[PDB]
């Protein structure tokens, strides 16, 4: 893990697609299967990135997953969180409602 300058991207995704066992990973000739999670990732800027990462284990569905990103390999490290653990600004980014300027004068 070369720290150097980091400057790494993180896409806030939501695990909607689950249980995709890709048995195409037979390779040696066994019954071991990776899981496919292809979804729309939202970056800090506010774009829509298309990414599909395969995991050895089946991860937490319905959760908000923070996926790391770098140009030389796309994806490698990622962590599972909830909207409560994320900054409220994320809700002010996606999921904003009207009448939310409700303040006393």
């Amino acid at each position: 893990m070369d720290l150097n300058r980091m400057g790494k991207d993180e896409y806030y995704v939501q695990i909607t697609v689950d249980g995709k066992e890709v048995h195409s990973k037979a390779d040696n000739g066994q019954k071991y299967k990776d899981y496919e999670y292809k979804l729309t990732g939202f970056d800090k800027d506010g774009k829509e990135k298309e990414l599909e990462f395969t995991a050895q284990k089946n991860l937490r569905k319905e959760a908000f997953l923070r996926v790391y990103h770098s140009d030389k390999k796309g994806v490698s490290a990622w962590e599972e969180v909830k909207k409560d653990e994320l900054p409220a600004k994320v809700k002010e980014k996606l999921g904003v409602k009207l009448e939310h300027h409700h303040h006393h004068h």
